[PDB]
C-alpha cells in the first residue's frame, strides 16, 4: 500500500 512505507503516516 502506503502506509506499509513510513513516509505515508498521513493517509493511506
Amino acid at each position: 500500500g502506503c502506509c506499509s512505507n513510513p513516509r505515508c503516516a498521513w493517509r493511506c
